[PDB]
């Protein structure tokens, strides 16, 4: 089989996991997507030069129980850490998203890139130097995404799974 990367997409409500996530896939925007779903979904694509499947976990928070959190963590290989640059609150929440995932798979490294999305939006709270200085302490990737103009979009996920694939070669 073509090689596999889990992907898997986290942040705080109405940041846009789910219209990231559709964008990619399905090349469209969603006005409108419930908040409570969490599904998974699949695509093949390109990757410098790779033939790759993308199996990408759109995440909605809480779970029926904490021990499916704790499960697609461990088998989660990378993480988008969405947060919206018009919300303060989800950019405050990325330091708990961070730290959760690090704990679940026991890990000190594990492939992360740093998501502010809504970028189209005039309106910002969120300055990117902001977010720079975090990523920066996080050593990972930071990407400004618009899932409404798609700006940004396959590149945050790329280098996602660009991240994996550094991990992999240690
Ligand atoms: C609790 C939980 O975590 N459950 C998932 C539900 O939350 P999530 O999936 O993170 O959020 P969800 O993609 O639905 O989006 C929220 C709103 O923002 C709008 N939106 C999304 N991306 C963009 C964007 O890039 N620009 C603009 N202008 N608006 C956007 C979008 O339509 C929608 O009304
Ligand atoms: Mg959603």
């Amino acid at each position: 089989g073509m090689t596999e990367y889990k992907l898997v997409v986290v942040g705080a409500c109405g940041v846009g996991k789910s219209a990231l996530t559709i964008q990619l896939i399905q090349n469209h925007f969603v006005d409108e997507y419930d908040p409570t779903i969490e599904d998974s979904y699949r695509k093949q694509v390109v990757i410098d030069g790779e033939t790759c499947l993308l199996d990408i976990l759109d995440t909605a928070g809480q779970e029926e129980y904490s021990a499916m959190r704790d499960q697609y963590m461990r088998t989660g290989e990378g993480f988008l850490c969405v947060f919206a640059i018009n919300n303060t609150k989800s950019f405050e929440d990325i330091h708990h998203y961070r730290e959760q995932i690090k704990r679940v798979k026991d890990s000190e490294d594990v492939p992360m890139v740093l998501v502010g999305n809504k970028c189209d939006l005039p309106s910002r709270t969120v300055d990117t130097k902001q977010a720079q200085d975090l990523a920066r302490s996080y050593g990972i990737p930071f990407i400004e995404t618009s899932a409404k103009t798609r700006q940004g979009v396959d590149d945050a996920f790329y280098t996602l799974v660009r991240e994996i694939r550094k991990h992999k070669e240690k």
